[PDB]
């Protein structure tokens, strides 16, 4: 029967030319194949400056605990400068064929992942982006926080451990977990069908995988490899 699934770039499309992980250039290319989405990793400095980047570390440097000046000039894979989430979003904007898949990194209490929380939805307020930015985060007290601020938007869990019907309990509208969770349980896609949630699947590069994904109906797939899941779904499609 007809197939589901939507296809979205890991950290944008970054395995192409001239591109970089969480990069300008890699959210550029996830617009240019007509991805559903572009997802990208976001931090708080501690001067409450949010950037965009996947590890903890940069260069030696701690993100979390430098102040934005210290990182500022810090270069990416393809020599771009670390963008700053307003930077990212005022890029995303121009681009409206794309859904903004926002991972908010973990923070070091959960204080601090709910100022970050509340700081990131004031931006994307702010870069008028609320209708196309879906929040995800390994974080609890991150996810609950964007739940509550923002009940209409769509919020997922990242960390695996919960089944679909705990996260409806606590107002998630989808699950976004690591393949071999979801082979583990492997009626939790179903489960989301059925309360009303979507099913993404992370981080799935390996063809036999993403067909195992679509056979079982994921709503999404997040990858590095967007091109080659495209092409899977459209020949599906014949
Ligand atoms: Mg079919
Ligand atoms: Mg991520």
């Amino acid at each position: 029967g007809k197939d589901n699934t939507k296809v979205i770039a890991h950290r944008g499309y970054w395995k192409t030319e001239g591109s970089a992980q969480n990069s300008i250039r890699s959210l550029e290319r996830a617009s240019e194949i007509g991805a559903y989405g572009s997802e990208f990793d976001v931090h708080l400095t501690a001067d409450n400056v949010l950037v965009v980047y996947h590890d903890n570390d940069i260069q030696g440097k701690h993100i979390q605990s430098c102040t934005y000046d210290e990182l500022k000039d810090l270069q990416l894979s393809n020599g771009e400068k670390l963008p700053t989430l307003e930077q990212y979003l005022k890029r995303a904007k121009k681009l409206k064929n794309i859904r903004l898949i926002f991972e908010l990194k973990s923070h070091d209490t959960p204080e601090r992942n709910r100022d970050a929380a509340r700081l990131s939805v004031q931006m994307v307020k702010r870069m008028k982006l609320a209708k196309r930015t879906d929040y995800i985060s390994f974080n609890m007290d991150a996810c609950k926080e964007f739940i509550r601020l923002c009940p209409k938007s769509e919020v997922s869990y990242l960390n695996g451990e919960l089944s679909p019907m705990e996260l409806k309990e606590l107002g998630f509208t989808g699950l976004d977990y690591h393949y071999k969770v979801l082979q583990s349980h492997p009626d939790w896609v179903k489960d989301c069908k059925v309360l009303g949630m979507t099913s993404n699947v992370w981080t799935v590069d390996d063809p036999k995988l993403m067909e195992e994904m679509i056979d079982m109906g994921v709503d999404f797939i997040t990858t590095d490899l967007p091109e080659e899941t495209q092409k899977i779904l459209h020949s599906r499609a014949q």
